[PDB]
């Protein structure tokens, strides 16, 4: 999909478009206080190098920040994520993938509801891409899970292995 950002609200101020990935906005830009995502999902990131607080921004105008009710203006990196046919993970009680080992294919509105975990040590995404919320109800800071085995938290960019809810990564057009 295709994106467009703009540093002042009303898609104001600073624009600048990215059809692919750019973990260094940097010399574009800091901050997005309203986005135009036309098509995918894009994983926004507070800090560059994929660092940070992670941003799923779905397709769809946003005339201002708040009307996805996000975090902080702080956009300094970008992720596209592509279509994924099929979607298959396994949470881990410990790092290293250990312990309690829990398959998932389907969307968890609340982890802490269905398997009573409110964080995870490691992960393995299968295949397809998912994404982590921090609070149920898909809210909070999100993080990406890509399709690879994941050895613990700071792995996926996770300051913190909390693991509020998760959802499978699906492209809108």
């Amino acid at each position: 999909g295709k994106i467009t950002f703009y540093e002042d609200r009303a898609f104001q101020g600073r624009s600048y478009e990215t059809t692919t990935d750019c973990p260094n906005l940097q010399p574009y830009f800091s901050r997005c206080n309203s986005i135009r995502v036309e098509s995918g999902c894009w994983m926004l990131y507070e800090r560059p190098n994929y660092q940070g607080q992670q941003y799923l921004l779905r397709r769809g105008e946003y005339p201002d920040y708040q009307q996805w009710m996000g975090l902080s203006d702080s956009i300094r990196s970008c992720c596209l994520i592509p279509q994924t046919v099929s979607h298959r993970l396994r949470l881990y009680e410990r790092e290293d993938h250990k312990g309690l080992m829990m398959e998932l294919s389907e969307d968890c509105p609340s982890i802490q509801d269905r398997f009573h975990l409110s964080e995870i040590r490691s992960l393995h995404v299968l295949e397809g891409c998912w994404v982590l919320y921090e609070l149920p109800n898909y809210r909070g800071r999100q993080y990406l899970l890509r399709p690879q085995e994941y050895r613990r938290c700071q792995d996926w960019g996770a300051m913190d292995a909390k693991a509020g809810s998760l959802r499978r990564v699906v492209d809108l057009y």
